[PDB]
């Protein structure tokens, strides 16, 4: 056992504690940075720093009783790509077929340049697979409408058009920036013999989530817990709420009362939170973050509430946290692969870690880390390592709780009637399979200005009926 | 408007309060009277006034990959009785056929006398019944294994056989008290041609919940929240929960070596904590509690923490509280048939009551009090009568988190492992149906000793399952 390196991990694991204050600030932080957002665009939104904050032309929340023929969807998300048909059945019931598959690593390098054109063909390749499968008799006739979920920042302009504002997570294909995707995805469509596929409706991953959750919650169930935000904690971190048509500033004014005068009152909002506080005025931050966030980080200055909370950079952390060790000759790395290795610590190497148990020499940490990068430890090795995990995660859950929290208070969602609680529709690798990290969510949320007694009102539910359902809603109401 | 029924009917509100010390207290007497229940009593069972801690003689909790052929399944509660048939696939699914019949009303009546042997031998015919509708062909052939789910006080003596300790709801059949119900049942069954049919496990059912979560609930689901307890929240209310084979001292202590050197640690205790504080000593009491436990039960003296908190009670307290402003000349009863009848307005009526709205004139509530008992009422009526409603409801779900409270902390089974969380498996129309009252469970279980932190730590799901699972899982086990 050696002391010195024990009290290095103790007081690294301390720069991971969030308090209550440091909840409350960045709670009333937050806030502030959505009024911001929801302000006219000063500079050009691609540079723009702030809380995006970017209406998504969604004004109405699906009542469950919507029905209608197949719709097709596809989902591009950080990770995979899926192609999915959803026949809503109405009274909140659906029948869905889905093809997932992992997004090739050729189109996340930069050694060889990579073009829109290349994702989008196969993206239009694999939907071609799909229809031929599941569908393989009415393939090339039938008049299909497609929602497209694109978990990406998109500057809306309608319900079917919106140009990348820029990439995130793994992506770098630079001449998507400033176009159109819903046009770049339906011209590769037409190049493969399916023009009669219309992509006709365009949404992030959180506005579908939060429109499925609308539709399938049961008459009973929704009565009691109202779905007021659709949330992702996956590869990314984003989240998007209801906001009121007055108080989108940034949307033109003749638009807004023609919206209210068809007796709409809300826009859903896509707040891109993972920008949130890009400038790092009050999110915690770590010589690991900048390391993170200057070098190993495709979007160097954006994302970086995100860089703290995804499942893309908590395992990135740990290993900048295990080279700074080595390198002050306090942790033997080894014949280790983690030098020069970006990423080769994965979010899913910590969820072996994290509830690991003393009683089984923490052997899951040990093949979790022999697995990721060939890095052989000790017990003690392994029992300060889950330190640092521990820290990690629950550094990101806390984060994660601000921006539920702030919406929750600005919109005073809290404040209706007997036995009325809110739903938060949560999707996402990490808040659903991470161990433990709904549970300290819901700790922050105690902590947070709303108090237990607000977190007992708001249910963290896993949706993970998916935001193809969500964008088969919107494709049932466009137009072919 | 009226000032004088507006300050009484206030002042009975402010009565049904149930404080955070009130909570404290309560949780502690609880644990203390588990204590007491778990020594040897010299008494006779069916006298004994204390919390009757029944061991269940079940003492492992299912894995969930418990297979078998096609079991069947009894159960009798409160209301109905349900014959079911329970195919266990393994890998916690199953395939289950059942029919569900109300009790009839001859068996709570007491005009004309009833036997033990009526209602078995109903029960032997329902059973037929079933067997000939869903298992036409192999009726007289099979060796078929029956588990029996008898929802009431049993002298449990061993997985397959025990005597009814005292009926209970609205049974009072005399001559079932002392005898074995597995016995009476497998006689009629045998008498009907069923023979063939082997009833070889008997268990109430807390235990029933209890064992079908711990199958059902998937691996990863388990592994986040083991199921430490299995309750009711129904006709009537009870639970259960695994205690250390140790503290069982009425165990036959050669018994606990016996069942130790197996390898068995603990044992399910049904507590039956509807008799918990049957002498009053710290319970709330209302001149409505002791009126219901007096004049209007089967069982004066027993039961009463279960009548100021099951479904067959709570409509009750609410005429009671009729008859009695009625009596003073603050509330007009008009031509209802209140009075002279008991049970009249039933805790579905209530359901209808929590969350009427005043934007509907409060007309769920005219209609549910006109459908069961004729009573025209006024809206500022309607207004006082919800005000009560809502103070009963809140006083039953204050009170149910006691004895869940009082068992997590006996047993210390939230500061287990890290991310440590446990589940409760609640059944019953109240838990599960009754508007906020789940909701007004964990507040009370956040004002209890384990604070906020230990109710978030708790979930309380509803265990739609059955105990014709946990029974069918006892019978696989159990030797035909
Ligand atoms: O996938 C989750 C989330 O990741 C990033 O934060 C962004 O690309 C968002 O648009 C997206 O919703
Ligand atoms: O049915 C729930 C519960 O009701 C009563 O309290 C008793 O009959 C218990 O034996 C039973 O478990």
């Amino acid at each position: 056992s050696d002391p010195k390196l024990t009290k290095a991990v103790d007081s690294i694991c301390d720069q991971f504690i969030v308090t209550k204050s440091k909840i409350s600030q960045l709670t009333e932080y937050f806030i502030d940075c959505m009024e911001k957002g929801l302000e006219p665009c000063e500079s050009d939104i691609s540079q723009n720093k702030g809380l995006p904050m970017i209406p998504t032309f969604v004004t109405d929340k699906p009542s469950g009783q919507e029905h209608g023929v197949t719709m097709l969807a596809a989902d591009l998300g950080g990770t995979n790509f899926r192609v999915c048909s959803v026949e809503l059945l109405g009274n909140h019931e659906f029948k869905i077929e889905q093809e997932k598959s992992k997004i090739p690593t050729f189109f996340f390098q930069d050694d060889h340049h990579v073009t829109s054109k290349d994702l989008f063909q196969h993206m239009a390749l694999i939907t071609h697979q799909f229809l031929t499968k599941h569908h393989k008799d009415v393939i090339q006739d039938y008049k299909w409408k497609m929602g497209f979920t694109f978990s990406y920042p998109v500057d809306q302009t309608s319900l079917s058009s919106g140009k990348l504002i820029r990439w995130t997570k793994g992506f770098k294909i630079g001449d998507t920036v400033g176009q159109d995707v819903v046009q770049l995805f339906q011209q590769e469509l037409n190049d493969i013999g399916l023009s009669n596929v219309h992509v006709v409706a365009l949404t992030n991953d959180t506005t579908g989530t939060l429109l499925a959750r609308c539709y399938a919650s049961s008459d009973a169930a929704r009565a009691i817990n109202e779905p007021v935000i659709g949330c992702i904690f996956g590869t990314g971190t984003n989240g998007c709420y209801m906001e009121k048509l007055e108080n989108i500033h940034k949307l033109d004014p003749a638009s807004r009362e023609e919206l209210l005068s068809q007796g709409k009152t809300h826009m859903c909002i896509n707040t891109e939170w993972g920008s949130f506080d890009n400038e790092l005025n009050h999110l915690p931050t770590t010589s690991y973050d900048i390391k993170i966030d200057q070098q190993f980080s495709t979007n160097p200055g954006f994302q970086l509430f995100e860089k703290r909370v995804s499942g893309l950079y908590l395992g990135e952390i740990l290993r900048n946290i295990l080279l700074d060790l080595e390198k002050q000759e306090l942790f033997d790395l080894k014949e280790s692969v983690l030098k020069n290795n970006p990423f080769i610590l994965t979010t899913e190497t910590l969820s072996h870690i994290e509830i690991d148990t003393v009683e089984n020499d923490l052997q899951d940490t040990r093949d979790a880390l022999l697995k990721a990068a060939d890095l052989e430890t000790t017990f003690e090795e392994r029992v300060l390592i889950q330190k640092l995990v521990r820290a990690i995660s629950r550094r990101a859950a806390f984060l994660a709780a601000v921006p539920i929290a702030a919406i929750l208070i600005k919109t005073n969602a809290l404040n209706q009637s007997y036995h009325c609680q809110v739903e938060v529709g949560c999707d996402g690798s990490v808040v659903e399979h991470y161990p433990g990290f709904r549970s300290m969510m819901r700790h922050a949320l105690a902590l947070s200005p709303i108090g237990p007694e607000g977190e007992r009102d708001v249910h963290l539910r896993i949706s993970k009926d998916g935001s193809g359902v969500g964008a088969a809603l919107c494709a049932l109401h466009a137009n072919y």
